[PDB]
């Protein structure tokens, strides 16, 4: 069974790529836009092909032969500029007989999520299933990951300044995610199915209470205005409104999303944020 | 406080737009293509404005001055042939200043509906909702009108074909359709909240008697294949998928919705499909002198 992963080089793409090659999963093919830009780790580990998400032709050869797509989404902004990714998605699908597609989806796409790009997210869904072929959507959480690196600026601060009021938001380690997804490919008597990759959830108190206790510095939440937290992070233009907006989400209590579908999947507990941090 | 109507000349939005007529709603605006398919007796009563879904700076200056626009989709498709629609529909409203918009949209929206243009309903609620612009979304059932002018058809071959299975499809008028929105646009405490306008739910068995007995000619329930199906009405190209998808979606039950909206919005019943078929002696392929 063909097995071909888009998006591989990118941060959970990495994580699913290496957890494939350590055990070993055989026919494992990878798509990246330029094959120069290839860790010469992998060099003979997996197949490669060349594949550009908005170039339609290059999907097209690029599913020749193959069986599972699993899909990552990209980051373009804002959802009418992502959305010719998944049209190509399913149109090389069908053109190049690909049978199954595992798709990635982020957790904030219901009807009423102002989530920048939950049009995206409610889009892919649905495209899907009016496609025809079987696919399998996995939902997954916030990403754990973004806030080792954000430790300095909040240890700066001393606080946590998310504009998410009073809401819990679920976090997941990328990890975690890609653990699912490969247990997910190992076993297709779990294909056609829709998962929710969840790990914990924690309001904001209890947020900056674990990342006080984790940096040894006193953090607290006091979160500033929808505006100015999009100001402060407009980088690149556009993106200040976005993050904005995913936190609002949350103020929203439309993130406090959970599952145990991890466990069923992987047979054990995701990794706490306490852990993550620790590590 | 004005209100813009999009589409107004469309088999909805004339039902919506004389009964806008009929309630005296001033500050009435419609927004059309052509406005040469305005109906006469709208000179006087209405404000037309031309417009072009697909042209973002046509919508920009037809929403100028308009406080509240009534968005009825186009039918084009699929669904990324439509998106542009609301894209412009939002960036207009923020351009021009529209304080709110109450969007119409199909209930084949789920996020596992088969419907070929599901994709692009549940894309417009999204976008609105992070638009950040005031909305009411009002979701309606399956129009009963095209059953009148397919009766012919039906009787001749005496099977309703529909590939929907033993699932349960729930119906309703336009002109109830209609009620249901002139009530929300009268009452702007209505505003700001999810809706669904349903009728009535029928399994194509249910739905075969009643034509049946309306028709005065045997029509049984012999489903056909999905393929046969959107064979034998492809046109235009791409729409015999589209409707057996529509069906297919009922199929799996995801079109046995109702609510209560409609008797709590108009204070009454929504038109059964037998009274509405009632309406009109149907014209039989025989004649009666
Ligand atoms: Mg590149
Ligand atoms: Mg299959």
């Amino acid at each position: 069974m063909n097995i071909m992963l888009t998006g591989a080089t990118g941060h959970l793409g990495t994580h699913i790529t290496n957890q494939a090659i350590a055990n070993h999963i055989d026919h494992f093919h990878i798509g990246v836009r330029n094959v120069e830009k290839v860790p010469d780790d992998w060099r003979g580990k997996v197949s490669v092909r060349q594949l550009d998400y908005f170039n339609q032709e290059s999907m097209v050869e690029a599913f020749k032969g193959m069986d599972t797509v699993v899909f990552i989404p990209s980051i373009i902004h804002p959802s009418f500029k992502r959305i010719p990714e998944v049209e190509n998605l399913v149109y090389a699908a069908k053109q190049s007989g690909v049978a199954h597609i595992i798709f990635i989806g982020y957790y904030a796409d219901q009807h009423n999520n102002p989530f920048h790009m939950s049009p995206y997210f409610g889009y892919a869904s649905r495209l899907l299933s009016t496609s025809g072929i079987d696919y399998t959507y996995v939902r997954m959480a916030m990403y754990m990951d973004p806030l080792k690196p954000y430790l300095p600026e909040l240890m700066n601060m001393h606080k946590l300044i998310y504009p998410a009021g009073d809401g819990r938001i679920n976090y997941i380690t990328r990890n975690d995610i890609a653990r699912g997804v490969i247990a997910i490919i190992k076993n297709p008597d779990t294909w056609g199915k829709r998962y929710l990759l969840s790990g914990y959830s924690y309001d904001m108190k209890e947020l900056a209470a674990i990342l006080s206790e984790a940096s040894g510095t006193e953090i607290k939440y006091e979160p500033v205005s929808l505006e100015t937290f999009a100001e402060m992070y407009d980088e690149p233009k556009g993106f200040g409104a976005l993050l904005a907006s995913m936190y609002h989400a949350g103020a929203r209590g439309l993130l406090d999303q959970e599952s145990n579908d991890f466990k069923q999947l992987v047979n054990d507990q995701p990794q706490t944020l306490q852990s993550f941090l620790q590590e």
